């Protein structure tokens, strides 16, 4: 798998934060800032050579939007995705929340086409919207999905929140594959991770027997003294200290974090597709 360019993730998060303060400050359900978010994303991968879906739903009277793209060809009887929620509460850009796990999933598709890969398994990314609201988003995907389509789905990564500042690198305990994969990647930067327990998009896809996995860095729990010793930092003091807060801005991100999670994220992507 290529390393992901940390500055090009950083790049989308700055285009993401203009985007909440020419949009009322956010970019939640609802509020343009949403549909605006949604906009950039689908522009840079259809430059890029996918073929992009947009569907839409509605949720509390007002209309919300997944952004789906495919990579053309690959196995149709084994498909491989990975996602990110692109929605934000209304109080905020939600630059860690979760313009990060989405700037990660981006920069990982863009590579794909630089790279000139053909997987061996069809390769399907998401932008999932209404997060914040209760996975409304990622649960219509589900619900609206076809059986004979979901019995395709090979396994479904997660990203949401992987570039905390005062951060941990939680894994999620799930299917075994995946799991072993994200933990390799770090066993090879001698990094430690621990499980996930600190409520995401991989629910509803794990609920009806897909395979999932994921990263994520902490959010409003509170880091102790032995996380500290194994990762720096500031025991005492949450992951997040901008968790849902109008302060979730481009401050509010650990450069080596996002840039360990973006590579992992590539290098799982690479691994479980061929
Ligand atoms: N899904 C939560 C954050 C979170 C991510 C991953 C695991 C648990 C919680 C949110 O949108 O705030
Ligand atoms: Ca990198
Ligand atoms: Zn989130
Ligand atoms: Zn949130």
């Amino acid at each position: 798998a290529p390393d992901i360019p940390l500055a090009n993730v950083k790049a989308h998060l700055t285009q993401l934060s203009t985007i909440a303060a020419n949009n009322g400050g956010n970019r939640a359900h609802g509020r343009p800032g949403y549909k605006a978010s949604v906009d950039y994303v689908k522009a840079k991968l259809d430059a890029a050579g996918y073929t992009t879906t947009l569907q839409q739903f509605t949720s509390g009277g007002a209309t919300g939007y997944n952004l789906i793209a495919n990579w053309p060809g690959g196995d149709p009887n084994k498909v491989l995705m990975a996602g990110a929620h692109l929605d934000s509460v209304s109080s905020g850009a939600g630059i860690n929340d979760n313009g990060s796990g989405s700037a990660a999933v981006l920069e990982t598709a863009l590579a794909v086409s630089r790279a000139g890969y053909q997987p061996d398994k069809h390769l399907r990314f998401a932008w999932w919207g209404a997060e914040e609201l209760g996975l409304i988003g990622s649960k219509f995907y589900v619900n609206n999905l076809p059986s004979a389509d979901r019995s395709k789905l090979a396994g479904y990564l997660n990203f949401d929140m992987i570039g905390s500042p005062n951060p941990g690198y939680f894994v999620y305990d799930d299917d075994p594959v995946i799991e072993k994969t994200f933990k390799n990647y770090f066993a090879g930067l001698n990094v430690p991770t621990e499980i996930e327990t600190e409520r995401s998009d991989h629910a509803p896809f794990k609920n009806v027997g897909v395979p999932v996995g994921g990263l994520f860095t902490g959010a409003g729990y509170t880091k102790s003294a032995a996380q500290a010793q194994k990762w720096g930092g500031t025991a005492g003091q949450a992951f997040d200290r901008c968790y849902h807060s109008s302060c979730d801005s481009l401050s509010n991100i650990n450069d080596t974090a996002l840039d360990r999670n973006s590579d992992a994220a590539a290098h799982a992507i690479w691994t479980l597709s061929s």
